[PDB]
DNA sequence: AAAAAAAAAAAAAAAA
DNA sequence: TTTTTTTTTTTTTTT
DNA sequence: CGGTACCCGGGCATA
DNA sequence: TCATAACCTATAGATATGCCCGGGTACCG
RNA sequence: UCCGAGCCGGUUGUCGCGCGGUUCAAUCCCUGGUGCGGGUGCUAGUACCGGCUCCGCACUAUCUAUAGGUUAUGA
């Protein structure tokens, strides 16, 4: 089941206007900011340092001995026997990185409760990373030492000529993820960058599973591939490949959020003893700093507020806690039917770049919620000018551009992007300490909520109070091509769940080039008009945009004897839900779907 | 009269 | 789903 | 000049 | 190929209670 | 490196149409939404409904950090 919600709000309106109690706040999640930033270079700089004799099996103990000795030094001392291992094993390097970067031991009391928040955010991220980078990183280096890229130039395509090429890839990349053992008369036949390959992978100490293949095993220890995903990203940057963020790096300097729970107000906002914090209810002691009586803290669902907050001194983020709280195909319409069959209204969406959403109903009504309109209304656009322009004024951009990179793992270049970062430090931390960058993370929700909300309202209005939204299964999920824009594609399965509006999937396959006037796409043509290119940057250089959104068609049966070009024009988002209604009827209708859409 | 140059339409490719 | 690049052909001009 | 006792507060472990 | 911001999409986590000890205050021979 | 949305046309359910005309919407400040009432003015029509703004109450909205692709900027 799902136990928590969160509700966001304004920092001004969150807490009582109180500057002694909102100026702790400030103090606090700035000194924790710190901790936070420095913590994750440390982990990195141990890890680099190590790497000269044996690389280390990180834990959860790691993390915290590094945020207690950046704070504390070497006044940390814990009584657990494991973590006091780390604290001298790690006390050498903590000092060490300290000297280059600068850092002073702020010597903050009452830390375990931001140091257990940290510590575990922290470990958080290797999971995710190792989970299932490793895998797209480690596939994506075989495809680059074959130089597979450029080995379709190199040889014939579209022929089976060459179909043993991608089959012997196949079969090797088995044996370099274990998934099938090698015979050992496989060997002699490998080349010698293919046997260099495997050498270098064998390098990695890959851990292994018999019974199932490696994927299931990452999901298995993540962190047991922690050790190959490092020396994955030095294979890369020996070879010039485009490097990736092996160790998760905070290096953000805007105000990040802080989690602030009810320990940590009384320790440090309210600055009351233990002993008294105990003898008060868990409310009752928030309301002397939050406003609770703030539409923010409403319950819902059966979730109360329990006190936790999250906050970078320009908005706050309201959790909710359920009671039952641990305290330590079936999207597609083709099985959603008897829903659709009793909907009040159903609209097919065809999600695109330029239209993100292009809508229509039986009765022939049209929607779109473009992406210049989600631009505006967010104001995403209008806000990118405005942070590249406070650059210019303070000459920040001629800073961070030399900075240097961050993703490499030589130690002595590495030593350079940590004194290079200290050179500018103070000069870019007066930057973005204007509340400006924080105001604009804060107005991007808003705004961002507002453009949202009102598409729905639209929607409403357009097609009716209910209705059930069929969208095609089409996403550039996590996978945006080059060039173009990201857009959102998986989110409005979300969004429209949040407005409690059934959506189901449909399968796209062939929507775009069937005419629905004649039900054949015998007689559909493409990118026939041209035109100087829309974009101003192409269009200087003279290139030629060959219209992409307009198809027509030819067939003589919807041509009437008047027309002079020829065809029968047709939006090319206006042709996939033409086609998605009579797809929606057809299954509607008993009917299935129609087999000039079907993919045998 | 023969050899060479500007432009249109088709296609691949993206990536694990 | 959308762009970019190349290639192949196709059409035309120059000498 | 040294040695007990009560008690609070900081700090750390852990499910 | 590199640096900053972001938009989107995916993962994981979403606090609280008890006990050690050492030093302050008080006193006696 | 540039961009709002709807409508009448050139059009035929047509183009990121740097095609024309036309209606209202947003630039700073703001957590958004639905229903149930009470209380300020601001615009028609033949002494009275609707939209815009606050009050309070029922529930509705999951975010933070990291990473991958891309985008704008600076090299
Ligand atoms: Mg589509
Ligand atoms: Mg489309
Ligand atoms: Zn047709």
């Amino acid at each position: 089941p799902t136990l928590h919600t969160c509700n966001k709000t304004s920092f001004a309106k969150a807490f009582l206007p109180n500057e002694t109690y909102r100026q702790r706040l400030l103090d606090y999640i700035a000194i924790i900011h710190q901790l936070a930033d420095h913590a994750s270079h440390a982990l990195k700089f141990y890890i680099l340092s190590t790497s000269t004799s044996s690389f280390p099996v990180v834990h959860e103990d790691t993390i915290e001995a590094i945020l207690y000795l950046l704070n504390k030094g070497e006044a940390w001392h814990p009584r657990k026997e494991a973590k006091k291992a780390w604290r001298d094993c790690l006390l050498p390097y903590v000092q060490r990185y300290c000297q280059i970067v600068g850092f002073i031991h702020p010597n903050l009391r009452g830390e375990q409760q931001s140091i257990n928040y940290l510590t575990v955010s922290m470990m958080t991220n290797l999971k995710v990373n190792v989970q299932e980078h490793f895998m797209q990183m480690l596939l994506r280096y075989i495809n680059l030492r074959f130089d597979v890229k450029g080995q379709k130039q190199r040889l014939p395509p579209k022929s089976d000529a060459r179909k043993a090429f991608f089959t012997r890839l196949r079969y090797l990349k088995s044996v370099f993820l274990f998934d099938v053992v090698p015979e050992l008369e496989f060997l002699d036949d490998l080349t010698p960058l293919e046997s260099e390959v495997l050498e270098e992978i064998w390098s990695l100490d890959l851990p292994f599973l018999p019974n199932d293949p490696l994927a299931y095993a990452i999901v298995a220890d993540p962190m047991s591939f922690f050790p190959a995903y490092c020396k994955l990203s030095g294979l890369y940057e020996q070879y010039g490949f485009q490097r990736f963020s092996a160790i998760p790096l905070r290096r953000s300097l805007i105000q990040s959020h802080v989690r602030i729970d009810t320990i940590i107000l009384y320790q440090h906002i309210l600055c009351i003893t233990r002993r008294d914090a105990e003898t008060v209810e868990k409310d009752d002691l928030w309301m002397r700093v939050c406003n609770l009586c703030t539409k923010a803290f409403r319950s819902r669902c059966g979730m109360h507020f329990e006190g936790s907050i999250t906050t970078d001194g320009a908005s706050v983020s309201v959790y909710l806690k359920h009671p039952e709280a641990d305290k330590y195909k079936a999207l597609y319409v083709e099985n959603n039917l008897p829903a659709c069959r009793a909907a009040e209204n159903v609209v097919v969406i065809d999600p695109n770049k330029r239209d993100i959403l292009y809508c229509q109903d039986s009765n022939g009504t049209t929607f779109r919620y473009t992406a210049n309109q989600r631009a505006v209304e967010t104001g995403s656009r209008r806000f990118a000018k405005r942070r590249e322009a406070m650059k210019e004024e303070a000459g920040v951009d001629l800073i961070e551009s030399r900075i240097p990179s961050h993703k490499t793992m030589n130690l002595m270049d590495f030593t350079r992007y940590l004194l290079v970062r200290r050179a500018d430090w103070d000069r870019r931390k007066e930057f973005y300490s204007h509340p400006a960058h924080t105001r604009w993370k804060w107005h991007s929700f808003i705004n961002r909520q507002k453009s949202e909300s009102d598409l729905i309202s639209n929607m409403r209005n357009k097609y009716g109070e209910n209705f059930t939204v069929v969208m095609g299964d089409w996403s550039d999920a996590g996978r945006t091509a080059r060039f173009q824009t990201s857009s959102k594609t998986k989110g409005w399965r979300t969004l429209f769940k949040r407005n409690r509006i059934d959506c189901f999937l449909l399968d796209e396959y062939k929507t775009s080039s069937v005419c629905p006037r004649c039900s054949s796409s015998e007689f559909v043509e493409k990118k026939f008009k041209t035109r100087p290119h829309s974009r101003p940057w192409r269009r200087r250089e003279g290139k030629i945009e060959k219209v992409h959104g307009l198809l027509g068609c030819t067939n003589p049966n919807c041509l009437q004897q008047a027309w002079t070009s020829g065809m029968r024009y047709w939006n090319r988002d206006m042709l996939s839900t033409c086609n998605m209604l009579l797809i929606v009827r057809s299954m509607l209708d008993g009917h299935g779907r129609p087999e000039v859409f079907s993919r045998s």
